[PDB]
């Protein structure tokens, strides 16, 4: 038994842990530039509040 | 555990926090444009006396 073929699977190991980090980053981006969205949106759903002035 | 669903609840926490705003809002407006119809019709009450006048 040969670590030889071990680093062949500690490539694939590393590689879909790059992949899934490489996507869970932007998925956490997302994740957050969305989250940043409603907040935005959140707050000017507040504060665009619009009033009858006097009579 | 990862803050990337902690987003995805944030959203949710945001969300209704802005609907119950946005609600509250309206629930608000009417409340003071109740209060305001109520004042209005008060004074109204009072001071739209009719009297006899003379003999």
């Amino acid at each position: 038994f040969s670590g030889l073929e071990a680093a062949i699977v500690l490539i694939a190991f590393v590689v879909v842990a790059a992949v899934f980090s490489y996507v869970m980053l932007g998925a956490g981006f997302f994740a957050t530039q969305k989250s940043q969205e409603v907040t935005y949106s959140g707050m000017k759903q507040a504060t665009s509040n619009l009033i009858l002035d006097g009579m």
